[PDB]
């Protein structure tokens, strides 16, 4: 822990799992980044994504959209079949 009056150096911490992805005012990384691998960025805190750190939330990432795909797959598997 800390106890510094300072305030976050970038990045959002419920993510990809956040509601607020329209006016949430911390870094949702959606987007490769432009510098990587040569970034100052720590890791968690950049506002894009590294394919080698945050490969993790590249996971995360593929995890929520496979199960909105899923939620998908069963939406067009009912009143209607999959082909
Ligand atoms: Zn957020
Ligand atoms: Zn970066």
């Amino acid at each position: 822990g800390s106890f510094t009056p300072t305030k976050k150096e970038g990045r959002c911490r419920l993510f990809p799992h956040c509601p607020l992805g329209r006016s949430c005012p911390h870094a949702h990384p959606t987007k490769v980044c432009n510098e990587y691998p040569n970034c100052p960025k720590p890791p968690g805190t950049c506002e894009f994504l590294h394919p080698n750190e945050d490969e993790e939330l590249m996971k995360e990432m593929e995890r929520t959209r496979e199960e909105f795909q899923k939620r998908k797959a069963d939406l067009l598997a009912a009143k209607r079949k999959p082909v």
